[PDB]
């Protein structure tokens, strides 16, 4: 509640934040804003582009993709993981609970960062080495053209509010620790970490962006959103399950679906 | 640093820091285990009353499998506590970041064996910040290899005990084992090396002033330190072995790192 301790905490959880996941946002601006050689992406924008990336960086096209896509999922569950237990408090509750906040909030955290990876235009992959174009995902076949657009929809909005990685570091923890995840057993000492995450949002984005009235409200306000975009998510895959057998979903995705 | 009263500052600033950083300091826990009061689990029956009375956050829906498990959970708090630890060392967050994870990495388990030490006598271990013990020889004889699994911490523990350090001795041990410069995949050893000669000054300076009468016992310290590589090795391989004979994927996830 003092000040320094809410700094500290800033600086503990953006600490953590790098360690944690490979491919921070001030990372993708640099390579997405070009400037530059060495940084610079392959770009896949079509089925023979795609076929040249895989050389320079079988099942059906859109099937691949998507394995793409749940592979890092996965891979961002593990990161996300990770990262959650260097909240302070978080290893302290109800194993349960733990179980609990990671099960609920892994998806609206992927999303969160996904959109660090994001422009209007495509989504960066590969660790950044490859972008594919919005165009290209949302002309894929049957459902799954569908299933990528929302993402990009939710990016383009998340983005506009300009958060660095500093502001998302707090921003994820405080979504992790949501006292109202279902079958929650003490929420009390989940709501007691959130207030003091809260605290730290609160002052970072003052900080941090002392001319943007009201980021705070308007964060909070997006973390509203992401709920329900959740559940579009989960929606359009179980749809996708009764007319696509064809796929693999990671048993570590398949239980937090459940 | 090099001066005397340098080393003294380090040697405060690390006890200090020590103090805020773990829940039950090693004097603590000897007024207890000395009856200088716990609940005793001593076989099934007080097992079972014990997670009524004593709040348990590890109790997630076979015996010998529920005390190892809730060995990982403390062992996951642990973990936590000593990366908050590891922050105060003067010139370890200056480190690069990925040295300072690679740090924590291999260190953590040799930190934890010898601060469990602290918990234990020939007879049991605390648990629960002190609240409850549990004998040596009902965690001896647990079914398949969970027995010889609890055994060897006793043994090293007991070991280590009869060095005699305290909590003001064991601040800067616990300093040394983490700085140290031969961890694999390290980038950058020659400040690492550095912190620890430091560190190493001022263990050498406390050990003297705090047990005068105790011959060599800077030698035998760092002798101790050489068994943990080995006894960290062995308990990773039975940690191993586990998994190929015994046992949520998000769970999993959770205790991946141990
Ligand atoms: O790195 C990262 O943080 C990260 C994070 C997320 C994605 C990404 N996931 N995803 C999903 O549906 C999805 C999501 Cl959100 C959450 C859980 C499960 C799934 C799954 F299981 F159902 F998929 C997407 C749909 C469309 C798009 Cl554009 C991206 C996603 C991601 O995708 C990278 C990627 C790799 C390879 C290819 Cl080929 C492509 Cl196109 C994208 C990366
Ligand atoms: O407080 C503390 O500083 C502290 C610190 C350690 C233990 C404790 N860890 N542990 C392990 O194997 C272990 C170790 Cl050494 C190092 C790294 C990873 C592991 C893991 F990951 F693989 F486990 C043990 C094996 C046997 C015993 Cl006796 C204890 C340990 C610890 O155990 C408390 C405890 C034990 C049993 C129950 Cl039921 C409960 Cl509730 C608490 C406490």
């Amino acid at each position: 509640m003092e000040s320094a301790d809410l700094r500290a905490l800033a600086k503990h959880l953006y600490d953590s934040y790098i360690k944690s996941f490979p491919l921070t946002k001030a990372k993708a601006r640099a390579i997405l804003t070009g400037k530059t050689t060495d940084k610079s992406p392959f770009v896949i924008y079509d089925m023979n582009s795609l076929m040249m990336g895989e050389d320079k960086i079988s099942k059906e096209v859109a099937i691949r993709i998507f394995q793409g896509c749940q592979f890092r999922s996965v891979e961002a569950v593990q990161e996300i993981t990770e990262y959650a237990k260097s909240i302070p408090g978080f290893v302290n509750l109800d194993l349960n609970d733990q179980v609990t906040l990671l099960k609920y909030g892994v998806h609206e955290i992927i999303y969160t960062m996904l959109a660090s990876l994001m422009n209007k235009d495509g989504v960066l992959i590969s660790e950044g080495q490859g972008f594919m174009t919005r165009e290209f995902l949302k002309s894929l076949r049957k459902p799954f053209g569908d299933f990528m657009e929302p993402k990009f929809e939710f990016a383009v909005k998340f983005n506009a509010l300009e958060l660095d990685d500093s502001d998302l570091a707090i921003f994820i923890a405080v979504i992790i620790l949501s006292g109202d995840r279902p079958g929650l057993l003490n929420v009390k000492p989940i709501e007691d970490i959130q207030d003091n995450l809260l605290q730290a949002l609160e002052l970072q984005l003052k900080l941090n962006h002392p001319e943007s009235s009201q980021l705070f409200a308007k964060l909070l306000q997006k973390m509203t959103d992401l709920r329900q975009i959740v559940t579009e998510h989960v929606q359009l895959l179980q749809v996708i399950k009764k007319t696509e057998t064809d796929m693999s979903l990671h048993p570590l995705l398949q239980e937090i679906y459940k």
